[PDB]
């Protein structure tokens, strides 16, 4: 994974346990996140989330979202519970199965984005909490990443000069 050179190169589940080659994203803009249904920023994320997509989805914009427990055990359902619960934010994006994004059992995709020159967080490399974010360009390229305390709305800064 080290050598990837593009998100495209790599495969993951969907919440449903239907394996989806991420290359089907290429040519669009994606802003892949960590998510949780028991963090305090959850509400904030997740509706943030769903009002970008409705308002880009239409510019190229898509959204893929990994539930991840890692995280003051914040998401210790079921993907079956995780995709009703984001069912009930309307979220229309791309729900992902559970995964690791920290440590040796860490998806391939995650460990990869964390290397990226600008996957680097301004705390360093490694996922610190619920709702971080990495915008993807349409060339799968790491181009930017928000951390936990930076609500989504915050990415519209950015977006326009990856479209
Ligand atoms: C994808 C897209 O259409 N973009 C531009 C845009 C045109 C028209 C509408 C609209 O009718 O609203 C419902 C929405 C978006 C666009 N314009 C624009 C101006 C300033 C900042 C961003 C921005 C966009 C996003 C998108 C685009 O082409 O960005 C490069």
């Amino acid at each position: 994974w080290r050598c990837a050179r593009s998100m495209h190169e790599f495969s993951a589940k969907d919440i449903d346990g239907h394996m989806v080659n991420l290359d089907k994203y290429r040519g669009f803009v994606c802003i892949v996140t960590n998510v949780a249904s028991q963090c305090g920023k959850t509400e904030v994320n997740y509706t943030q989330l769903v009002d970008l997509h409705a308002r880009y989805a239409e510019c190229g914009l898509r959204i893929l979202a990994f539930p991840c427990n890692q995280f003051g055990k914040q998401e210790p359902g079921s993907n079956e519970e995780i995709k009703e619960f984001a069912a009930g934010y309307n979220v229309k994006f791309d729900m992902f199965s559970k995964i690791c994004v920290n440590g040796d059992d860490a998806h391939p995709l995650w460990k990869w984005m964390k290397i990226q020159p600008k996957g680097k967080g301004i705390l360093g490399n490694a996922i610190k909490w619920n709702f971080t974010k990495f915008l993807i360009d349409k060339n799968g390229c790491v181009v930017k990443r928000y951390g936990p305390m930076e609500e989504p709305l915050v990415i519209e800064k950015d977006l326009p000069h990856y479209f």
